[PDB]
């Protein structure tokens, strides 16, 4: 909408202050003028027809219960705006500033959150699986990022190229929970999951089998639930990038860490320059060994990391 730069005040999901960018005309809207083309969050009212309504507020204060939800949704996605150009030099998901949407209270009681191929969409959960999923920074950095991989390698949503998919929206979920520097952790979703239930998390790149998920090509799903196992077999992928940047003996591999850093910078030159939308495992190991090499040289230790990291899960 036509307006004037504002900032609100509100509270996120888990109950924490935070300052929001806003815009008034008449209302005060949950509209960031302030990256790229703008960022805007929208409130579904418990249905499903997206995107709902702009979120328009009264008096550019964000307390409620009901607001919650939208101030984490918001904020989050401009930490991960700032994320993708101050580190990456990439404006948007696009490449090209376009605007981001997503949409809060989806649905009833629904546990998961999702890129749809247009905007971002979170559920308010159920209270007892989740809690309103816009509450996890690394949450809200893993569904803006499947829009980034959609708009650049274009990772199939199945089978191993759709595990790639998943643990790219993961490791850039975790990076930039890293970069906004709040309780950073190598767990998925830690936040926002299981709020009767403490130390837990939905998946772990550390140790994925701790949830049930493998962390050894040995060990993938073969089967066709979950699009062939997408949120399964990334544990293979997260694990090798965990290894990468903070290394360890795994399987009685060892890897040396080169750090997060440099973690990203491989993984972001593999995703936008080798990438394709049939990558498999082994594709993703010989394009993350180019993009270290690119970058730090062929007799670097980066390649050598790389190389021990996909070794320790079994993909060569
Ligand atoms: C980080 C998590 C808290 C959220 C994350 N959500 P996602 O991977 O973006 C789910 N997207 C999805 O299914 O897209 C299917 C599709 C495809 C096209 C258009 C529309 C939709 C996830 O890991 N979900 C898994 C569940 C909890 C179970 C486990
Ligand atoms: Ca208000
Ligand atoms: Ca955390
Ligand atoms: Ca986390
Ligand atoms: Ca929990
Ligand atoms: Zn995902």
């Amino acid at each position: 909408i036509t307006g004037t730069s504002t900032v609100g005040v509100g509270r996120g999901v888990l109950g924490d202050q935070k300052n929001i960018n806003t815009t008034y005309s008449t209302y005060y809207y949950l509209q960031d003028n302030t990256r790229g083309n703008g960022i805007f969050t929208y409130d579904a009212k418990y249905r499903t027809t997206l995107p709902g309504s702009l979120w328009a507020d009264a008096d550019n204060q964000f307390f409620a219960s009901y607001d919650a939800p939208a101030v984490d949704a918001h904020y989050y996605a401009g930490v991960t705006y700032d994320y993708y150009k101050n580190v990456h030099n990439r404006l948007s998901y696009d490449g090209n500033n376009a605007a981001i949407r997503s949409s809060v209270h989806y649905s009833q009681g629904y546990n998961n959150a999702f890129w749809n191929g247009s905007q971002m969409v979170y559920g308010d959960g159920d209270g007892q699986t989740f809690i309103p999923l816009s509450g996890g920074i690394d949450v809200v950095a893993h569904e803006l990022t499947h829009a980034v991989t959609d708009y650049t390698a274009g990772l199939i949503y199945q089978n191993e190229s759709g595990a790639i998919n998943e643990a790219i929206s993961d490791i850039f979920g975790t990076l930039v929970e890293f970069y906004a520097n709040k309780n950073p952790d190598w767990e998925i979703g830690e936040d926002v999951y299981t709020p009767g239930i403490s130390g837990d998390s939905l998946r772990s790149m550390s140790d994925p089998a701790k949830y049930g998920d493998p962390d050894h090509y040995s060990k993938r799903y073969t089967g066709t639930q979950d699009n062939g196992g997408v949120h399964i077999n990334s544990g293979i992928i997260n694990k090798a990038a965990y290894l990468i940047s903070q290394g360890g003996t795994h399987y009685g591999v060892s890897v040396v860490g080169i750090g997060r850093d440099k973690l990203g910078k491989i993984f972001y030159r593999a995703l936008t320059q080798y990438l394709t939308p049939t990558s498999n495992f082994s594709q993703l190991r010989a394009a993350a060994v180019q993009s270290a090499t690119d970058l730090y040289g062929s007799t670097s230790q980066e390649v050598a990391s790389v190389k021990q990291a996909f070794d320790a899960v079994g993909v060569k």
